[PDB]
Protein backbone atom coordinates (compact mmCIF):
# COMPACT_ATOMS: atom_id res chain seq x y z
CA UNK A 1 0.00 0.00 0.00
CA UNK A 2 0.98 3.58 0.39
CA UNK A 3 3.49 4.23 2.73
CA UNK A 4 2.31 8.42 3.36
CA UNK A 5 -0.97 7.23 4.48
CA UNK A 6 0.59 3.79 6.81
CA UNK A 7 2.57 6.30 8.45
CA UNK A 8 0.80 9.78 8.23
CA UNK A 9 3.77 11.79 6.72
CA UNK A 10 2.22 14.98 6.50
CA UNK A 11 3.61 18.10 5.18
CA UNK A 12 2.91 21.43 6.50
CA UNK A 13 4.56 24.79 5.56
CA UNK A 14 4.11 28.61 4.66
CA UNK A 15 4.12 30.33 1.89
CA UNK A 16 3.78 34.28 1.01
CA UNK A 17 3.28 35.69 -2.45
CA UNK A 18 6.90 37.16 -3.72
CA UNK A 19 8.12 40.63 -3.62
CA UNK A 20 9.43 40.83 -7.43
CA UNK A 21 13.01 42.64 -8.79
CA UNK A 22 14.16 44.70 -11.25
CA UNK A 23 16.86 42.20 -12.56
CA UNK A 24 17.05 38.45 -13.28
CA UNK A 25 15.31 35.66 -15.53
CA UNK A 26 14.20 34.60 -12.33
CA UNK A 27 11.39 37.11 -11.99
CA UNK A 28 7.99 35.38 -12.26
CA UNK A 29 5.54 38.18 -11.78
CA UNK A 30 2.91 35.86 -13.63
CA UNK A 31 3.48 32.81 -12.19
CA UNK A 32 0.28 30.24 -11.66
CA UNK A 33 1.78 29.67 -8.01
CA UNK A 34 0.85 33.21 -6.19
CA UNK A 35 1.65 31.35 -2.96
CA UNK A 36 5.26 29.76 -3.28
CA UNK A 37 6.92 32.10 -1.62
CA UNK A 38 8.92 29.17 1.29
CA UNK A 39 12.25 31.20 2.67
CA UNK A 40 14.90 34.30 1.88
CA UNK A 41 18.54 34.52 3.39
CA UNK A 42 17.90 31.62 5.66
CA UNK A 43 15.38 32.83 6.87
CA UNK A 44 11.37 32.99 6.31
CA UNK A 45 10.60 36.40 3.95
CA UNK A 46 7.63 37.57 6.43
CA UNK A 47 7.84 38.59 10.09
CA UNK A 48 7.59 36.37 12.68
CA UNK A 49 3.75 35.76 11.70
CA UNK A 50 2.17 35.39 15.36
CA UNK A 51 -0.94 33.09 14.31
CA UNK A 52 0.83 31.31 11.50
CA UNK A 53 3.43 30.46 14.29
CA UNK A 54 0.61 29.50 16.64
CA UNK A 55 -1.23 27.60 14.00
CA UNK A 56 1.88 25.67 13.12
CA UNK A 57 2.66 24.91 16.92
CA UNK A 58 -1.08 23.58 18.05
CA UNK A 59 -1.36 21.67 14.80
CA UNK A 60 1.98 19.81 15.21
CA UNK A 61 2.24 19.34 18.67
CA UNK A 62 -1.89 17.81 18.66
CA UNK A 63 -2.39 14.07 19.72
CA UNK A 64 -5.22 12.05 20.25
CA UNK A 65 -4.58 8.93 22.76
CA UNK A 66 -7.66 7.43 21.82
CA UNK A 67 -7.50 7.75 17.96
CA UNK A 68 -3.70 6.48 18.31
CA UNK A 69 -4.46 2.77 18.65
CA UNK A 70 -6.16 2.62 15.37
CA UNK A 71 -2.60 3.90 13.88
CA UNK A 72 -0.99 1.56 15.89
CA UNK A 73 -2.58 -1.53 14.48
CA UNK A 74 -2.23 -0.50 10.77
CA UNK A 75 1.62 0.29 11.10
CA UNK A 76 2.15 -3.10 12.90
CA UNK A 77 -0.23 -4.83 10.01
CA UNK A 78 1.73 -3.55 7.59
CA UNK A 79 4.95 -4.24 9.38
CA UNK A 80 3.95 -7.67 9.61
CA UNK A 81 2.39 -8.21 5.91
CA UNK A 82 5.90 -6.66 4.75
CA UNK A 83 7.87 -9.25 6.65
CA UNK A 84 6.43 -11.98 5.17
CA UNK A 85 4.08 9.83 26.09
CA UNK A 86 2.87 9.72 22.34
CA UNK A 87 4.24 12.75 20.29
CA UNK A 88 4.56 13.80 16.62
CA UNK A 89 7.32 13.71 15.02
CA UNK A 90 8.87 16.88 13.24
CA UNK A 91 11.31 16.69 10.04
CA UNK A 92 13.37 18.85 9.46
CA UNK A 93 16.12 19.88 6.64
CA UNK A 94 19.61 21.14 8.35
CA UNK A 95 19.22 24.55 6.30
CA UNK A 96 15.82 24.90 8.60
CA UNK A 97 16.78 23.40 11.61
CA UNK A 98 19.87 26.29 11.77
CA UNK A 99 17.31 28.78 10.83
CA UNK A 100 15.98 28.63 14.42
CA UNK A 101 16.79 30.06 17.41
CA UNK A 102 18.75 27.62 19.62
CA UNK A 103 16.56 28.85 22.42
CA UNK A 104 13.53 26.63 20.62
CA UNK A 105 15.56 24.11 19.88
CA UNK A 106 14.59 20.77 19.58
CA UNK A 107 10.82 21.41 19.52
CA UNK A 108 8.90 20.68 22.62
CA UNK A 109 6.58 17.90 22.90
CA UNK A 110 7.99 16.63 19.16
CA UNK A 111 10.02 14.15 18.35
CA UNK A 112 12.51 16.20 16.58
CA UNK A 113 14.21 14.74 13.47
CA UNK A 114 16.75 16.67 11.33
CA UNK A 115 17.66 15.30 7.61
CA UNK A 116 21.09 15.94 6.75
CA UNK A 117 24.64 14.30 5.85
CA UNK A 118 27.27 16.79 7.28
CA UNK A 119 25.91 16.53 11.04
CA UNK A 120 26.65 14.10 13.42
CA UNK A 121 25.88 13.78 17.35
CA UNK A 122 28.99 15.61 18.36
CA UNK A 123 27.55 18.57 16.66
CA UNK A 124 24.28 18.37 17.68
CA UNK A 125 23.65 18.63 21.42
CA UNK A 126 19.78 19.31 21.52
CA UNK A 127 18.05 15.86 22.11
CA UNK A 128 17.01 14.82 18.51
CA UNK A 129 17.67 12.58 15.73
CA UNK A 130 19.67 12.76 13.02
CA UNK A 131 18.57 11.23 10.22
CA UNK A 132 20.80 10.27 6.81
CA UNK A 133 17.96 10.11 4.09
CA UNK A 134 14.47 10.00 3.39
CA UNK A 135 15.03 6.09 3.22
CA UNK A 136 16.48 6.45 7.04
CA UNK A 137 13.52 8.40 7.92
CA UNK A 138 11.10 5.43 7.02
CA UNK A 139 13.03 2.72 8.84
CA UNK A 140 13.07 5.17 11.67
CA UNK A 141 9.42 5.44 12.08
CA UNK A 142 8.97 1.87 11.23
CA UNK A 143 10.07 1.21 14.89
CA UNK A 144 8.85 4.81 16.32
CA UNK A 145 5.90 5.15 18.19
CA UNK A 146 4.48 8.30 17.33
CA UNK A 147 0.79 9.75 16.48
CA UNK A 148 1.80 11.53 12.43
CA UNK A 149 5.01 12.53 11.26
CA UNK A 150 5.70 15.89 9.80
CA UNK A 151 7.68 17.49 7.73
CA UNK A 152 8.46 21.24 8.11
CA UNK A 153 10.79 21.89 5.87
CA UNK A 154 13.08 22.85 3.96
CA UNK A 155 11.89 23.38 -0.10
CA UNK A 156 14.26 20.12 -0.96
CA UNK A 157 12.65 18.04 1.79
CA UNK A 158 9.61 18.82 0.68
CA UNK A 159 10.16 18.27 -3.12
CA UNK A 160 12.03 14.89 -2.52
CA UNK A 161 9.46 13.55 -0.46
CA UNK A 162 6.82 14.71 -2.89
CA UNK A 163 8.56 13.17 -5.96
CA UNK A 164 8.53 9.60 -3.92
CA UNK A 165 4.83 10.46 -2.95
CA UNK A 166 5.31 9.87 0.61
CA UNK A 167 3.43 12.91 1.42
CA UNK A 168 -0.46 11.95 2.70
CA UNK A 169 -1.26 15.59 2.94
CA UNK A 170 -0.42 19.00 3.16
CA UNK A 171 -0.92 21.61 5.61
CA UNK A 172 -0.73 25.12 3.59
CA UNK A 173 -0.56 27.80 5.27
CA UNK A 174 -1.04 31.39 2.78
CA UNK A 175 0.29 34.73 4.21
CA UNK A 176 -1.03 37.72 2.31
CA UNK A 177 2.06 39.88 1.38
CA UNK A 178 4.96 39.97 -1.04
CA UNK A 179 8.64 39.89 0.43
CA UNK A 180 11.86 39.15 -1.08
CA UNK A 181 12.19 35.00 -1.60
CA UNK A 182 15.03 32.74 -2.59
CA UNK A 183 13.79 29.54 -1.74
CA UNK A 184 9.89 28.79 -2.99
CA UNK A 185 7.85 25.60 -2.43
CA UNK A 186 8.70 22.61 -5.18
CA UNK A 187 6.23 22.06 -7.56
CA UNK A 188 3.94 18.86 -7.82
CA UNK A 189 1.35 16.47 -9.27
CA UNK A 190 -1.18 18.65 -7.24
CA UNK A 191 -3.94 16.41 -9.91
CA UNK A 192 -3.60 13.53 -6.89
CA UNK A 193 -4.57 16.00 -4.10
CA UNK A 194 -7.73 17.68 -3.15
CA UNK A 195 -8.46 20.18 -0.45
CA UNK A 196 -10.27 19.27 2.33
CA UNK A 197 -10.07 21.88 4.74
CA UNK A 198 -10.09 25.98 3.79
CA UNK A 199 -10.45 27.60 6.78
CA UNK A 200 -11.40 31.86 7.42
CA UNK A 201 -9.38 34.43 6.80
CA UNK A 202 -7.61 35.58 9.86
CA UNK A 203 -5.93 38.79 10.03
CA UNK A 204 -2.69 40.18 12.29
CA UNK A 205 -0.58 43.15 12.52
CA UNK A 206 -3.03 44.18 9.57
CA UNK A 207 -1.52 40.90 7.06
CA UNK A 208 -4.15 38.68 6.18
CA UNK A 209 -3.89 34.76 6.09
CA UNK A 210 -5.28 31.33 5.96
CA UNK A 211 -5.00 27.85 6.02
CA UNK A 212 -5.66 24.71 4.06
CA UNK A 213 -5.62 21.13 3.68
CA UNK A 214 -5.06 19.04 0.87
CA UNK A 215 -5.62 15.13 0.94
CA UNK A 216 -4.21 12.91 -1.55
CA UNK A 217 -7.05 10.99 -3.32
N1 LIG B 1 7.75 28.90 5.12
C1 LIG B 1 7.98 27.67 5.61
O1 LIG B 1 6.99 27.02 5.99
C2 LIG B 1 9.32 27.17 5.71
C3 LIG B 1 10.46 27.98 5.27
N2 LIG B 1 11.75 27.40 5.42
C4 LIG B 1 12.89 28.26 4.96
O2 LIG B 1 13.57 27.62 3.85
C5 LIG B 1 14.95 27.86 3.88
C6 LIG B 1 15.62 26.45 4.08
O3 LIG B 1 15.04 25.48 3.12
P1 LIG B 1 16.02 24.73 2.10
O4 LIG B 1 17.08 25.59 1.61
O5 LIG B 1 15.24 23.84 1.17
O6 LIG B 1 16.71 23.78 3.14
P2 LIG B 1 16.41 22.53 4.01
O7 LIG B 1 15.97 23.09 5.33
O8 LIG B 1 15.69 21.49 3.31
O9 LIG B 1 17.94 21.98 4.23
C7 LIG B 1 18.64 21.49 3.12
C8 LIG B 1 19.59 20.56 3.78
O10 LIG B 1 18.77 19.49 4.27
C9 LIG B 1 19.45 18.30 3.90
N3 LIG B 1 18.70 17.30 3.15
C10 LIG B 1 17.63 17.48 2.27
N4 LIG B 1 17.22 16.31 1.80
C11 LIG B 1 18.01 15.36 2.36
C12 LIG B 1 18.10 13.93 2.27
N5 LIG B 1 17.26 13.23 1.49
N6 LIG B 1 19.04 13.28 3.00
C13 LIG B 1 19.91 13.99 3.80
N7 LIG B 1 19.91 15.33 3.94
C14 LIG B 1 18.93 15.95 3.19
C15 LIG B 1 20.84 18.57 3.50
O11 LIG B 1 21.73 18.44 4.58
P3 LIG B 1 23.25 18.36 4.48
O12 LIG B 1 23.73 19.64 3.92
O13 LIG B 1 23.81 18.18 5.88
O14 LIG B 1 23.50 17.14 3.66
C16 LIG B 1 20.60 19.90 2.94
O15 LIG B 1 21.74 20.65 2.47
C17 LIG B 1 15.16 28.75 5.14
O16 LIG B 1 15.27 30.14 4.76
C18 LIG B 1 14.01 28.48 6.07
O17 LIG B 1 13.73 29.64 6.86
C19 LIG B 1 11.93 26.10 5.97
C20 LIG B 1 10.82 25.35 6.36
C21 LIG B 1 9.57 25.89 6.23
C1 LIG C 1 5.63 28.87 12.13
C2 LIG C 1 6.44 28.76 10.88
C3 LIG C 1 6.04 27.55 10.05
N1 LIG C 1 4.68 27.58 9.71
C4 LIG C 1 4.19 26.59 8.98
N2 LIG C 1 2.83 26.64 8.64
N3 LIG C 1 4.87 25.50 8.52
C5 LIG C 1 6.24 25.45 8.85
N4 LIG C 1 6.92 24.38 8.41
C6 LIG C 1 6.91 26.48 9.65
C7 LIG C 1 8.39 26.35 9.95
C8 LIG C 1 9.34 27.23 9.35
C9 LIG C 1 10.75 27.14 9.59
C10 LIG C 1 11.21 26.12 10.48
C11 LIG C 1 10.31 25.22 11.11
C12 LIG C 1 8.89 25.32 10.85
Amino acid sequence: ENLSDVFDIYAICACCKVAPTSAGTKNEPFSPRTFRGLGNKGTLPWKCNSVDMKYFSSVTTYVDESKYEKLKWKRERYLRMEASKLQNVVVMGRSSWESIPKQYKPLPNRINVVLSKTLTKEDVKEKVFIIDSIDDLLLLLKKLKYYKCFIIGGAQVYRECLSRNLIKQIYFTRINGAYPCDVFFPEFDESEFRVTSVSEVYNSKGTTLDFLVYSKV
